[PDB]
């Protein structure tokens, strides 16, 4: 059957278990003394795990603080994956609120972060959201409105290029300077 021993062993399992359970303090306890970003089987992570379980009308502010924990604990947010699939907080920043990408900010993830396959500042993946929410929770915990990619494109000039009008007024009516 379908468990996280799918993916893990030993410690990193026991951690798992915390995990899925919703057990802050215990989850808290074992990180210590746990391989935190040591991808399991099939390239899984203790963080994707996190934020996988954290889906869960049981204990849902303390799931989402799982994945703070965590990441205070030394799990790696910005981890990428192999063949260039992306990190957790990229994952999040295309959701559809705003709950994971805030989990990670508590736990001092910077707004004006780069990712570590590509430095690209991990924000223009909230264009991808089907909303603004992300991209709100970034700029309201003091991202760069005006940061650019490697050849000098702004989130306000890719918003405008794609027609994502409500990430383009968002960003209007944030100051994005528009030169």
């Amino acid at each position: 059957s379908n468990a996280p021993d799918n993916y893990f062993s030993g410690q990193q399992l026991t951690l798992a278990r915390a995990i899925e359970n919703g057990e802050v303090d215990e989850v808290i306890k074992l990180a210590s003394g746990t391989d935190l970003n040591k991808p399991g089987k099939e390239d899984m992570t203790l963080l994707f795990w996190a934020v996988m379980n954290s889906i869960n009308n049981q204990k849902t502010p303390e799931r989402l603080n799982v994945i703070t924990m965590l990441i205070k604990a030394g799990a790696d947010p910005l981890q990428p994956r192999p063949q260039g699939k992306n990190s957790p907080a990229e994952f999040v920043l295309m959701a559809d609120n705003a709950d994971w990408i805030k989990a990670m900010l508590n736990a001092g993830l910077s707004p004006n972060a780069v990712d570590k396959t590509f430095g690209k500042p991990i924000i223009f993946q909230t264009l991808e959201a089907k909303n603004t929410k992300t991209l709100q929770a970034m700029l309201d915990k003091g991202a760069d409105i005006n940061i650019t990619d490697s050849l000098g494109n702004t989130l306000l000039i890719d918003a405008l290029d794609f027609h994502s009008y409500d990430h383009v007024l968002l960003l209007l009516e944030r100051g994005a300077d528009p030169e």
